C-alpha cells in the first residue's frame, strides 16, 4: 500500500497542446518556438492555433476577423442590470456574477462555433462598462473602424492611439495565452467533465484564480495608461483561449473524477443528551 | 483502509495489576483501595503485594526485610571507577551510566528472587554517592540499625533525623509507585519482549524518563534536598513498578511488529560526480 | 496479539518488495548502487537526502579523519572493567557512558553525527586487546576506513583487495524497516532527547538464506568468533541516526491503552 | 618550556609530546607546542626576537630577586 500527499507528480491525463523543457528553455504552442510567433504574428492566429488544430488559409481568416467584429456590443437589458450594483464592490466579484448571468440569456454543430465568438467579443466591454460606472459617468460605445488592442484602449481612454503602442499591447498579449497544469486549469477540468456548457466553466475558474516578468510587466503596463486595480483583470482576456482549447477534447474522454480518502477519527460512540 | 496518529486509543496488552477510573475517583493496587493501604502500610509490604501477587504473612516478611539489609554494600572497583566520571553533568546520566555498569559484574530457578533484593537494595546508596562524589568529598557508609528512609536521609545529610520525618517520607513513597501505562513502562515492555535481563531493562527506561506537584515540591524542600535532586528521587520509588510489568510479559512469548505507508520516490539512476 | 497489521508512521526511507523481489535505498536499487559507491557517501544520502557535490564529499571525509583519536580518562576508565564481562555489555556502558563528556545540549546537528560516526571502532578493538591482556593500538594516518579497522584489530596491514571486500559487506547491511531494535529506537526518541541515549538503548535490545555467506566471508578475514554481532553494530548506526532526525520534526508523543480481567473490592489486613 | 608546553596540552585532554633530537632551541619548542615542522625562516626571526627583551635594570622584578 503507498500514499501521495497534495496529489503531486501523478499523471491525469495526455495533452498536446504545449510544450516546455526547462532545460535550455523551450516553450512552443502546438510544436513551434515563441520567438517565430511572437515577431510576425497577431492574436487571432495565435488564438485559431490553439482552439482549432492548425494554421489557416487567407478566406477562414478573413471570415473569422468579421464575424468577431460583429459581435462586440452588449444589449440593453444588461446595462439595466448592472446599473444596481453597489458602487463598492471589486473587478472580480462583478466579473463572476456577470459571466455567470450570460448564461441566462442565450443558451440551449454550430452549437460549438458561435458560443466561442461571443465569449470572445464580449468580455471587455463589460470590464470597461463596469469601469466607468463605478465613477457616475456613463458607458462608452465601440467604434467599427478600429483593431482589437486599440479598441480596447479606446473604450477605456476614450481618447484614439497612435499604431505603435497598439502593435506593442498586441504582442504583450501574445505571449501569455497559455502555460500547462496548474490550479485554475485543474479546475475548469473537473467542472467540465459532467457535460456542461462553457459559462459555468469559466465561472468557476475565475472564481479560483483570484528577474521576473512581473517588474516589466508593471512598468509597460503603468505608462499605458492603465488604473492599478485593473491589473488581474487584463491577464484573464488574454488566457480565455487555453481554458477553452481545455474544454474541447476533455469532452471527449467521457469519464468522471472521484478518488477516495483515509479515514482518521472516533470510532464507535454513543448518543449522549 | 484506517490509520490512527499516536497508537492513540489503541488497545496493546491485558493486566491484571492496577486499575484506574477517573470520573469518580478510583485507583486499585490488586484490588485493595489506596486509602486503607495508605493508612497502616510501608513500603516493603505493599512492594511484596504488587510484583509477587497476595498479601504476605509474618514469617516471610521478616526473612525479606532482613535480606534486604544484609545487602546494601558494594565493592572497591564500583567505587575506584566512580571516580573518573566528570563533575560538571547532569545526575542523571551517571544514574543511566551506572545502572548499565552493574550488569559486568553480576550476570549469568531462584533467579527471579534474587534479582529483586539486589535491584531494590543497591538504587540509594548510588545515586547519594554521586551527589557527594560531584563537589570533592568521600562518600558515607551505611549503619545497621536505621531504616529505609531514615538511612537515605542520614547518608544524603549526614545528621540524622526525627522518626517524625521517617515516617512522612515513607508515606510520601508509597504513593509514586505505579499508575496505568505511559511512556516508560511501554520503553520497558517492548524491550523485555524478547527475553533479556532486568537491568538492561532499568536502563532504558531511565533513559525514556529524563495537582500534586505543587505540594511535593514543598515538602521535599522543607527536608533539605537540592532542586538538582528534585528527579532522581521520583525515580527509586517508580522502580517497584517497571519490575512487576517485566514479571508479566514472561508469560507469552510475541514479539511486536507493526508496519508503515510509504511516499516516496520510484525507479532513480546514479548520475555520476 | 502483539501488534500485527497495524500504520505506526508515514516515512520515505526505504521500499521493500517481497513477492517480486526488490529493495531501495531512498529510490535507487541495491545492486546499481553497490558497484559504484563507498560508504561515507552512502551514510550522507540516507541522512540528508541528495547525493552530493565534489566539495562536500571532500570535506565529510577530512571531517571524519581528523576524530578517530581518543582521550586518556576514557581509556583510563576501561582498566577497570572486569575480564569476564560479555562484549555486548561493555558497548552498553562505552555509548552511554560518552554522553557525559560531550553534551551542550545546525550548530548542534553537525557535531554529533560527526563524532558517533567516528569513535566507535576504536572503543570495540581497544577493549579487545584489553581484556585479553595487552595494551591498546593507537590509529594511523595514510590508510581508509575499513584498512585502518583491520590493522588496529590485527596489527598485520591487508591487500587493498580485502578492504574493497570489506567495504561493500559492509554497505549490504546499513538499511532495513521496521523491526524490534527500530520500534524502541523510535520510542525513546519521541520525547525529544539527544543521540546519545537513543543508541545506548537500541543496543540494549538488539541482543539458502544470507546466514551461510557471512559465516564464511567473515571468518577468512581473520575475525575471532565472538566480535560478530558487535561489528553488525558497526554498520547499523548510519540506519538509526536517519531516524532520530525525521522523528523530530513531528513533536507528538506515544500512550497506547489496555483492557483489564482483574478482582475489585476486597478487604484489607497486612497479616495474612 | 618543556613545562609549559606540557601543561598546555593536559589543560585539553591530551597527552604531552616528546622532544626530537635533530633540532634547534626555537623551532624545537615552536613544534612541541604545535607538532607541525616549521621552515627556517620563522625559525631565526622567533630567535632574534628572543634575543632583543633578555635584560633591562632595576624595576620591581630584580629588586624582589
Amino acid at each position: 500500500s503507498e500514499f501521495r500527499p497534495g496529489l503531486e507528480g501523478v499523471p491525469a491525463t495526455l495533452s498536446s497542446i504545449s510544450f516546455v523543457d526547462g532545460q535550455r528553455g523551450v516553450l512552443e504552442y502546438r510544436g513551434i518556438s515563441i520567438e517565430q510567433l511572437a515577431q510576425q504574428s497577431s492574436f487571432l492566429e495565435t488564438a485559431y492555433l490553439l482552439i482549432w488544430g492548425h494554421l489557416p488559409t487567407q478566406q477562414e481568416l478573413t471570415e473569422f476577423e468579421h464575424e468577431i467584429r460583429y459581435h462586440r456590443r452588449i444589449k440593453f437589458r444588461i446595462r439595466d442590470m448592472m446599473k444596481c450594483f453597489p458602487d463598492s464592490g471589486h473587478p472580480m466579484d462583478a466579473l463572476q456574477a456577470s459571466a455567470a448571468a450570460l448564461g441566462l440569456f442565450y443558451s440551449r454543430p454550430e452549437y460549438i462555433r458561435a458560443a466561442v465568438v461571443r465569449l470572445l467579443a464580449k468580455i471587455p466591454t463589460m470590464v470597461a462598462a463596469f469601469q466607468l460606472i463605478r465613477k457616475g459617468n456613463d458607458p462608452i460605445q465601440p467604434r467599427d473602424e478600429l483593431d482589437y488592442a486599440a479598441n480596447f484602449l479606446y473604450m477605456l481612454t476614450e481618447r484614439e492611439p497612435d499604431p505603435v503602442a497598439a502593435r506593442i499591447f498586441d504582442i504583450c498579449l501574445t505571449l501569455h495565452a497559455e502555460h500547462t497544469i496548474n490550479a485554475s486549469t485543474f479546475s475548469a477540468m473537473v467542472t467540465a467533465s459532467t457535460l456542461t456548457d462553457p459559462y459555468a466553466v469559466v465561472a468557476s475558474a475565475v472564481g479560483t484564480l483570484a528577474p521576473n516578468v512581473d517588474f516589466y510587466s508593471g512598468l509597460v503596463y503603468r505608462k499605458l495608461g492603465i488604473p492599478s486595480d485593473l491589473f488581474t483583470p487584463v491577464f484573464a482576456i488574454a488566457r480565455v483561449a487555453g481554458w477553452l482549447a481545455h474544454w474541447k477534447e476533455q469532452l471527449n474522454e467521457n469519464r468522471i473524477f472521484r478518488p477516495t480518502q483515509i479515514y482518521t477519527g472516533s470510532r464507535n460512540l454513543d448518543y449522549t443528551p
